[PDB]
């Protein structure tokens, strides 16, 4: 009860509403100040890059060493206006690189694969290059944590090679002997805005603990909140 109470207050302290779903084994636990978010659908935003990369690699629409070249058209941030590998673009949440990947995959293959894997509502609509940003694709935090848990265990419906490659893209840091893997997301083109941090911890003896933080990104909420709450929560839970 006390762990849950503490984590609730972490969300209250940042003046928004959110949830953290944790998965170890086949059960999940939800924490936070709005638990109903755990089973609510939201756009994945750049959390979808995880699946986009798996599909693209598996279907030979990308390699891990190629550079996705900048064509010189203005991008949303100047940091993105350079050539990047899929891994560089993962770390940078570089939307246009992953738009290029999506277009390589194409609508038919993308739709088939998203359905095959059962990702969220598996509804990509007719626009292959923005369905993860503005809809119609939506996913719950419980689904995201499950996705992350399966990726961590290499049990998603892809080759283990491709899953290992995507895992490497997601590595953040080793902290207190724990390896942390994650992908952030911020759906800023929807209202209300959604913030994500989905990932997992590999503890020193190999135990995997997956997570998905999901909160409402209000005006004034710094994007750093996502990592801060997640880490503090995982520490309070004894995971980190």
């Amino acid at each position: 009860d006390e762990k849950a109470e503490k984590i609730k207050n972490l969300f209250n302290e940042v003046h928004t509403t959110g949830v953290l779903v944790i998965q170890q084994g086949q059960t999940q636990q939800s924490y936070g100040n709005d638990l109903a978010r755990a089973s609510t659908e939201y756009v994945p935003a750049s959390t979808f890059k995880m699946l986009n990369a798996l599909i693209g690699l598996e279907h030979h629409k990308a390699t891990t060493t190629e550079v996705f070249k900048w064509d010189g058209q203005k991008r949303l941030f100047p940091e993105w206006e350079k050539d990047m590998t899929l891994g560089d673009a993962m770390k940078a949440s570089a939307i246009p690189v992953y738009q290029d990947l999506a277009r390589r995959i194409g609508l038919e293959l993308m739709s088939k694969e998203v359905k095959r894997v059962g990702y969220g509502n598996a509804d990509i609509g007719t626009q292959v290059d923005n369905f993860w940003l503005v809809g119609p694709l939506k996913i719950t935090p419980q689904q995201e944590a499950q996705f992350a848990y399966k990726l961590a265990n290499k049990t998603l419906p892809f080759s283990p090679k491709v899953q290992d490659e995507v895992q490497s893209m997601l590595f953040i840091e080793e902290k207190n002997g724990n390896k942390i893997y994650a992908k952030s997301g911020w759906g800023w083109d929807v209202d209300p805005q959604v913030g994500w941090l989905t990932g997992w911890v590999v503890q020193p003896q190999g135990n995997i603990v997956a997570f998905s933080l999901n909160l409402e990104m209000k005006k004034g909420i710094p994007s750093s909140v996502r990592k801060e709450i997640t880490y503090k929560s995982l520490e309070q839970l004894g995971i980190l």
